[PDB]
């Protein structure tokens, strides 16, 4: 307890836990150190897009629901663009509070006209798998597939339609994650068709939460080590209990050492997401000691850091590819402005959360969020997002799978999908695209049993705590800065000092979202039961 | 806002209306005044008790469980005897998280030993009294009382001698309140028994909670104004919603009026508990514009104030008498050594909470609480607690009414019942008793109907809020202090600005006890369906 920490890795979970040992550990930023492997911002390297190339969002899927741990932690950042003593959090709730954020087209098909999506579309052995798969054992789910488990019909539903587009997860992914998110969003369920549940910041999750966070912690004090690339680190390990003694970093391309005292703590970042990612674009292409360095000699040291193979191991699996859309008005958004809730240029919500066009065959989703997207950013112009899931299919309009495909090409794709094909010339010169191909965009999401993920503390550690998307905790990693910042807070608390599913109206919210709104089994029993007592209003009302 | 607030009444509930004006309404302590009517603290009117009488318990019943509210309040107060920056909340966990409050000899009787209270002793018609308890309407259960409702069975059970010895609880008032027990403690039902929800502050609630809250107010700045008796307020009343004009107040025997502007807030404790009580003691007796003066003035200006005569109408109902006992060593603390979870001296808890004798006609219980109860008294004396429910009946061993029996007497009728009645010439000179017997103590308790009791704000007001035991919630009004927080924060929230039932595993939990620990009806049964899933956890195993 006058001790120093070290944070190895730049993101929403290292930030997180050096507010934690701010706030609650009552230590000091002076000895708090983030170790970072950016040159310094952003110019060859480029930070996050310029206004005139066309833009390249990070890469992807950054969706947010009003859980406790954002409220939290926001709560003490200063605002944005308020003054004191306004905090981001006060931006959030204001801009989100005002125009909420629900979608009007979210399925759509037969190039231009919307799917019916007011109900998840299950039949009756489709609501007896999810029910059967809430009542499975973990312990008996270990490399399980979506389409495994699942039946072929199940994989058709609105249900899995929304849910895939929603979280980008494949078909032979981890089955775990949506066990998960059953036990965990049975209340709220019903707002995977309307995107009720979600809610967004004003610009990016960068230039809306962390901006202001990073600032907050510089105004603290805190130190931060640009161009380091932590790739191991050396530990004792004495009577089944170990500590770490250095972190072996390489520095502007030579070895260093950092030393760690008993009493100091190490948080890192294990895993990598974007790490071969070819940034092709309109006309051109992507091609195809490491960020996985740190976690696969953690790996040879002890089992109870698990088996990162089985991430990084088939990067075909765990991959597919964005493209960020910059466009001075065209016939692609006097389209759009039929698709959306308000209009585009009005800075409130446009088209609601992703438009998923469900019968092509690269599983193509597009997003315009709230613009302006970036603060930088013009009135004339619009940054739209698009990703697709399936790599290995040729399109229904361009006879070419989307990995070869680029540019001009995703253009035709998308316009053909949105019922203006004839149209792509005038739109194609207007909008700039830059693609994004990650190829472990989803290594999270990837088959997995029991072991295969460290605890954020595993068994014997007593300085070391690990964040992101490749621990395991007891929750869903499908949520990325929501679980980057309970790691973080569950690493801080554990090595200091320190609910829903099981509610009878949530069970009863769930069985008739399952059942599509109409009364499910034993509801005309409830009501005989329950409308003339205390628990009448935990049911619904019958048509 | 630059408006003052004024609080009627010194108790809790005024005080922390104070405490959420500054630290959330974010006005400042200067403008707030505390409106009292003590004369200025102890002397005549004797503050809490000398340690030369034989102290004198302001009455009564003071118990505590781990509610959020105690938690989200006591966190910011600067602790009684530790220093900065350490809060009373840190002296309350630290005190009981080391010695946790449970009870050995909860019930006795045969005049010396312990009644089984493992158990709450339902049979099977009385398990469903309470589940159909628990189904019925709150519009339907107006002023039905304890023995109209339950079997004269149901009386007898432990459950009703816990109960009603735990909360001070007559059998011809209100059901409401059982039912609202129900509803909100099924997870903790079996609590009733061992004592185990139940946790202690290291002194008093004044000397350890509300002492380092007044202490920390005057450091706040906030104004107080003894001898301040109100007995009304002038209201105006356009378009059906009215504003508080005027205080009319008779201080130190002289009419006052305060004005009050548009923008100020006005908080007002509105009953009393303690109005006619007798202060005899061990050789004399007690004896038989007040505090119900702006209570009944109010109901005059509408309806939306309630039926004040419904809870003060009848006093023999109300009434019951406490008597504190100051013993110096005698045969009574020896027999108490027997009956303790420690040492009475240690310091640690001794009698776990109030030792009821069930075959008393009295309904004759007694505390020792964690010694010492007061922080100026030495360590060769115990201060015990005790009181009883039934005024209108003869001892078992004293034929005398307990209103009309004093002080040395009331020493037989408990050595009777604790198997020491031919020691008691020993104890009665070295214990020193002082009794109350006040008309009031249970006045929120009696029967009522809907529109009885004034909601927080009334429909209508624009700035005044009441606090207290008859004011409408949605909760119980049985935890004296924790009512007195939980207006108090809906006062000063709705003015300005701003579910454990429902779990499956807690009606696990509540069946399970109901049913005295054996297996319940459907419990066979929820066994061979989970065992073998998710869902194993839920239910406790079977012997």
């Amino acid at each position: 307890e006058g001790r120093k920490a070290w944070i190895i890795g730049s993101g929403i979970a290292g930030l997180a836990s050096a507010f934690y040992l701010i706030r609650d550990g009552r230590m000091k930023g002076q000895d708090i150190t983030i170790l970072d492997a950016v040159g310094t911002p952003g110019g060859s390297l480029d930070g996050s897009g310029n206004a005139e190339d066309g833009y390249l969002i990070r890469g992807g899927r950054e969706m947010n629901w009003n859980y406790d741990h954002f409220w939290d932690l926001f709560q003490d950042i200063p605002a944005l663009e308020y003054p004191s003593p306004y905090s981001v959090l006060d931006e959030y709730r204001a801009v989100n509070d005002n125009d909420p954020n629900w979608s009007k087209s979210r399925l759509m098909h037969k190039q231009g006209q919307i799917r019916d999506f007011s109900t998840l579309g299950l039949s009756s052995a489709h609501q007896w798998e999810l029910i059967k798969l809430l009542l499975k054992r973990k312990e008996d789910l270990d490399d399980i597939t979506i389409e495994q488990y699942f039946s072929d019909s199940f994989l058709e539903t609105n249900f899995w339609y929304l849910w895939r587009s929603m979280f980008a997860f494949q078909n032979w992914q981890s089955l775990l994650e949506v066990k998960l998110y059953m036990h965990r969003f049975l209340d709220a369920i019903d707002g995977l068709t309307d995107m009720s549940a979600l809610v967004f910041p004003k610009y990016n999750q960068y230039d809306s939460f962390v901006v202001p966070l990073v600032n907050y912690l510089k105004g603290q004090g805190v130190n931060v080590e640009f161009g380091t690339r932590v790739y191991d680190l050396d530990m004792t390990d004495n009577n089944g209990e170990r500590t770490v003694t250095s972190i072996l970093a390489k520095v502007d391309g030579r070895d260093q050492k950092i030393d760690i005292g008993a009493k100091d703590v190490v948080f890192a970042l294990t895993g990598s997401m974007t790490e071969g990612t070819a940034y092709g674009d309109l006309d051109t292409a992507p091609d195809l000691s490491s960020d996985w360095a740190l976690w696969q000699n953690l790996a040879k040291k002890s089992h109870v850091f698990g088996k990162p193979e089985k991430f990084c191991g088939q990067p075909s699996r765990s991959m597919w590819e964005s493209a960020t859309l910059t466009c001075k008005p065209s016939p692609l958004t006097e389209r759009l402005k039929d698709l959306s809730i308000n209009d585009p240029y009005s800075g409130k919500t446009v088209t609601g959360g992703i438009i998923t066009f469900t019968d092509s065959n690269w599983v193509l989703s597009f997003t315009c969020n709230r613009q302006p997207h970036f603060p930088t950013q013009p009135d004339d112009v619009l940054v739209l997002w698009v990703y697709a899931l399936v790599m290995d299919s040729k399109g229904n309009h361009v006879l070419k799978p989307m990995p070869e495909c680029t540019g001009r090409e995703i253009l035709a794709e998308l316009c053909y999908h949105l019922g203006i094909v004839d149209q792509v010339d005038e739109v194609a010169r207007q909008t700039k695209v830059r693609l994004a191909l990650m190829p472990f965009i989803t290594a999270q999401f990837m088959p997995r049993a029991a072991g295969d993920r460290p605890r954020v503390v595993p068994a014997g550690c007593t300085n070391l705590a690990l964040l992101g998307q490749f621990v395991e905790t007891s929750n869903d990693i499908i949520f990325t800065m929501e679980s980057s910042v309970r790691t973080a807070r569950i690493g801080v608390y554990t090595l200091l000092g320190l609910p829903t599913q099981y509610d009878v109206r949530n069970l009863i919210k769930g069985a008739r979202a399952l059942n599509n709104n109409e009364p499910f089994m034993g509801e005309r029993l409830l009501h005989r039961l329950l409308d003339n007592t205390y628990f009448a209003h935990i049911l619904p009302p019958l048509p």
